[PDB]
């Protein structure tokens, strides 16, 4: 049997400033305390616990509103900190080894997506998600941050992100054309205007319905990676999949992606060979019933296992058995 | 940003007396503590709530079993009071005014196509719904009304229908080639016959699955709009959609359609310009649990909000807003 | 209305040695408890209720591991009560009449099988399950019975089987190239290795979501039945469903069948007059909630009906209700 991905390291960054819900900081606890490692390994993959990066978290004093924004600076300095460590992790690892990153609330993809780029100028994003999470920090209604991680990265956008001194190691590392956005349904109106205006590549719950989830995952790999050039950033809000199948997380929106529907995406993404991040965003475990947890830790599981390159078609097995080696007899070799 | 409706009108008709489980009553409620009305208007909808129809509800002395039917007189009382509203509410907005309708149970319906009809003779409708609601009273193994709506307002139909006076006021205003079902799968033995016998357009579960809901939309409003000409009475009753997005309903049947069928139905029906009324009846917050009754109001919400134009593939600000306008220094701007 | 099939017979086989879970024994009373014979009833089919198999369940000191397996003896015993059962069902119907059988675990598809093939040895199958249930002893990690039940019918397994004396009568009667998949998404390694190898024809999940259920079925049919000239056992693991719609069962899996593309399977095998016998395995009433249970009978009872030919678009009625046969004065007779 053969493997795109031989080996695999696996972060958790239990962030939680960035949304008002406690329990997003036990989303990595939640991968951990699953059979996750065990099915990776049952495939033959090699997956290396490199532990958790701690989130600067301040105190209110520290760290007051500033334009909006709750929580800025204990974002700057924690988008900085999970930068440097996401950064040497892949100059570590430059076959290919991705690095998965359990969350955490989504605000720690400015800094996953920034030490990236930092070690693969060249990359291209796949942002999976119920909504847009590029508020602009003047038009964001909640001054939540994990509504904002892109804003901050896209080149195009900076006339509209307000200059703060903490924020300017925060360098926008990506342009408009390197994005392409699979699941929205709940965008806000400056969002929408900000993606149309920018050309960023983005498929709907809309698309999905009228195109198949097929041809969505193909247009939005051609649209950014139309080669397979280029190493692929897969952020995948878990919110991007039905309530239904994962209802443990901050902000569901009905009408998601079914767990097959986000399957196919990872498995397409996984089958490029160019998965270089994988990061799993807004799981709370405190949010739900007991059984709703159990449900969206169990989707987290087959999404992140199909990201590694799990094949639902099967695995061949690595030494085959057989019955005569054990000096057993056979119904066929007692009939003979 | 464009809107094909630029005000609405909202309606609720709490109907129990067509089906035998308390709760429907309570149906339009159900929507007003939703946050229903701010969405549509957070879209740039001006909704006017016009308040509730009294529904006629005689003791049973005043309304004893006539023909199997229960609650008979309560019915076409209820009816004609119905219509009255309707026709009045149509003919005041006589670009277009939706009309919005919650119920209620959906024997309510021969009450609003009727009134809808007086103000629009040339509809069609359009029946969103797991059952045929068309069972002649005579057929009926209930007698609840809930069975009957459309028998009475099908011309082809009234040979089957028992002659009460009090009935009278209730002409019959559909041709079977005005009406077009979509969602079907627990049809009564008589009701597929006179739908198959006088050639009523049909769109069945099995139809869906074997031709995808894009295919059944653009055929079910090519049998009865086939150049959009006609005014569209949308008929949605809640059951339409599976038991596990909508469980709160009294006749609820398993496979139904996904919450996104059910979106992209209305989004059709919507872009058409010709939605005239929609009404989605069956709501029973009596029924199923506290999370049942979140989901089966969360999804009449996305439904309803569906029918009046909203865009899952995003809106457009009223209003850009312009950081310079502010005196606030943008990133681009102090890094020129 | 026409039938393909005017009469069926019912078994229950209450197997629950072939799985650790206490429940399965439960299978056949959970469905008999449910309205499916009176729904099977109004859509004029004449359904035989034949009673339980009694299973054969050893004590520990009778029945010790031997090659791993659990409760062997019990299986090989219970395989040949079972198959002397079915093989005289289906001789005695020697039109055709369709054998339904409720499980019970898996396990009793070897028993099933082998009578059916007694009686029609030129047979297909048509296996739908989340998994292979084609482990060979050596190979099985649990001992399971339920999770080898293919493995001693195929003869080019034959020579990864161990000998076994009480094993002599279980004949192995299948072609690896009678039977098809649908449905797999958990296969063991040492099952792919079989099923590749030997060439069985299989459609995973995701084959399922890549090709659609429609030409899945079709190529399945195509596989192993190209002209409709064999009998058809169809056994259908309640787990080939996703865990939403059934989740009480053993060893549910994420990610399956929804009831509808359940349905389609069924409508569309029924509708070859070619159901010779369905099994529905793995039902476990002991498992989940109230309602989980509730759900888990729903869709067992839609599964088995659209066996026998029941049809979502409707059936016409025995007898066509006339209005003037009772004396009654119709609408139109009034009018007139
Ligand atoms: N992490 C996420 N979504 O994926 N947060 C949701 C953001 C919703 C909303 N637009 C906000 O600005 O707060
Ligand atoms: N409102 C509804 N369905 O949409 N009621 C269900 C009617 C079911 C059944 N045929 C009856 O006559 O009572
Ligand atoms: N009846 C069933 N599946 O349909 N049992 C599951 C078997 C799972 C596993 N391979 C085992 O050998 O035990
Ligand atoms: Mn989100
Ligand atoms: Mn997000
Ligand atoms: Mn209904
Ligand atoms: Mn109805
Ligand atoms: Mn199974
Ligand atoms: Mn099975």
């Amino acid at each position: 049997p053969k493997l795109l991905y031989t080996s695999a390291n696996f972060l958790g960054i239990p962030t939680n400033r960035g949304q008002p819900k406690i329990g997003t900081y036990q989303g990595p606890e939640l991968i951990r305390k699953s059979n996750f490692f065990q099915l990776v390994a049952e495939d033959g993959i090699q997956l290396t616990d490199c532990g958790d990066i701690i989130p600067v978290e301040l105190n209110e004093a520290e760290d007051p509103q500033r334009f909006g924004m709750k929580w800025s600076r204990s974002f700057s300095l924690t988008t900085l900190r999970i930068a440097e460590r996401v950064e040497e992790l892949m100059k570590q690892s430059n076959k290919s080894t991705p690095l998965v990153i359990v969350g955490g609330d989504h605000s720690m993809a400015t800094g996953t997506i920034l030490g990236h780029a930092e070690a693969k100028p060249d990359l291209c994003v796949l942002w999976i998600d119920a909504h847009g999470d590029i508020n602009t920090p003047l038009n964001s209604a909640s001054g939540n941050m994990h509504g904002m991680p892109l804003s901050f990265l896209v080149k195009e956008l900076q006339d509209q992100i307000p200059w703060l001194d903490d924020f300017e190691g925060i360098k926008p590392c990506l342009n408009a054309s390197n994005i392409a956005y699979i699941g929205l349904r709940d965008l806000d109106a400056h969002e929408t205007h900000d993606i149309r205006k920018h050309g960023i590549a983005y498929f709907t719950m809309l698309d999905v319905d009228r195109m198949g989830i097929e041809a969505v995952i193909k247009e939005a790999l051609l649209a950014v990676n139309p080669r397979l050039e280029k190493a692929i950033h897969l952020s995948f809000d878990i919110d991007a999949l039905d309530p239904l199948v994962a209802p443990s997380t901050g902000t569901a929106v009905p009408g998601g992606l079914t767990l097959r529907e986000g399957l196919r995406i990872c498995e397409e993404v996984s089958a490029t060979g160019k998965l270089s991040v994988v990061e799993l965003a807004e799981l709370n475990p405190l949010l739900g019933s007991q059984e709703d947890v159990l449900k969206t830790q169990s989707s987290a599981v087959h999404i992140l296992r199909a990201c590694l390159g799990h094949c639902r078609s099967g695995h061949l097995p690595f030494k085959v058995r057989n019955l005569t080696d054990q000096g057993i007899m056979s119904r066929a070799a007692h009939m003979q």
